[PDB]
DNA sequence: CCAGAACAGAGTGTTCTG
DNA sequence: TCAGAACACTCTGTTCTG
């Protein structure tokens, strides 16, 4: 019953953009659709992505958006 | 062109003991002086260039120091 | 309840000084 | 020579508004 953001495992805020997330995913996701999304990896691609590592890496962190059924489309 | 030994962004000259780029000067001192245990997402094996240099601090901050950077010499 | 804006704070990198 | 201050800009995340 609390609930889990799907993108780094912190405690959702809500659905949003389709999905279970917190809201600095919610907003980061927003950011990476509207703009230029070009990241790159400084890994391997499979970062890992939790709470304090989730500003490591945005490539990571939106492919993970992107996994998870991420869209604007919303409704 | 001399080359930063850390990220290998072009050097601008001698810092901290070792030959490197201005970001990287600013880098390592505002680390060594702030707190800090950074912690790498990867396998603290991350690639370190003028792009992906912002990405890891963790290993941006090994490698300075595996450099031989430090604030006295 | 959710999208988006606003607000405020952290982090990087430059330019400038002596 | 290079260290440091200060500036300017980008990024993240929380609170506010509709
Ligand atoms: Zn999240
Ligand atoms: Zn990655
Ligand atoms: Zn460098
Ligand atoms: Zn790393």
């Amino acid at each position: 019953p609390p609930k889990l953001c799907l993108v780094c495992g912190d405690e959702a805020s809500g659905c949003h953009y389709g999905v279970l997330t917190c809201g600095s995913c919610k907003v980061f996701f927003k950011r990476a659709v509207e703009g230029q999304h070009n990241y790159l990896c400084a890994g391997r691609n499979d970062c890992i992505i939790d709470k304090i590592r989730r500003k490591n890496c945005p490539a990571c962190r939106y492919r993970k958006c992107l996994q998870a059924g991420m869209n604007l489309e919303a409704r």
